């Protein structure tokens, strides 16, 4: 269980505004997860096997932990960060850091469309992060190189496999490229 806290996930961006819009506007917007940020699990195997399209962003519901609220998709629904294309960090926070097999990301492509539900196929490997099958905190942080051939409101997905369970963690990230 965790998340990825900077660039600030989609989940933890709910668990912020639970904060500033109280908890009923906040799981209006978002639904459940605002309460556990920590548990977007679904499936792992992710793009050829994994949460099915249109059940990406919430993890087809987080296996019974979240309702199916992450899967909403709109050009207006989610706050937006700002992100410069090339090299970014990603650092996870983890409520329990579990053995882990890799990490991998994603980012939207040049084409997308953000008024549809998320699909694999509007999504593109953009770095993966292999491990050795420890702990997930002996690599907090990730470099990954965010394409630069691409602008305004793209969604990256960073998936966290875990090594010792048929289990993978999905956070998407709403961002303005520069
Ligand atoms: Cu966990």
């Amino acid at each position: 269980h965790g998340y990825i806290k900077e660039p600030v996930s989609r989940a933890y961006m709910g668990a912020l505004e639970k904060q500033t819009m109280g908890w009923t506007a906040a799981a209006q917007k978002y639904g459940s997860v605002i309460d556990n940020p920590q548990s977007v699990e679904g499936p792992k195997g992710f793009p050829a096997a994994g949460p099915p399209d249109g059940r990406i962003a919430s993890a087809n519901g987080g296996s019974g932990q979240i309702d199916f609220g992450l899967d909403k998709q709109t050009a207006d629904h989610w706050v937006k960060q700002n992100i410069r294309g090339g090299f970014n960090t990603f650092t996870w926070h983890y409520t329990a850091p579990h053995a882990t097999s890799k990490w991998h990301y994603y980012i939207t492509k040049k084409n997308w469309n953000p008024n549809k539900p998320l699909s694999r196929d509007e999504f593109e490997l953009i770095g993966t992060v292999n491990h050795d099958g420890s702990k997930a905190d002996t690599n907090l942080t990730h470099k990954i190189f965010v394409p630069t051939d691409r602008s305004g409101y793209h969604i990256i997905l960073g998936v966290w496999d875990v090594a010792d369970t048929s289990n993978a963690f999905y956070n998407v990230i709403d961002v303005n490229l520069t």
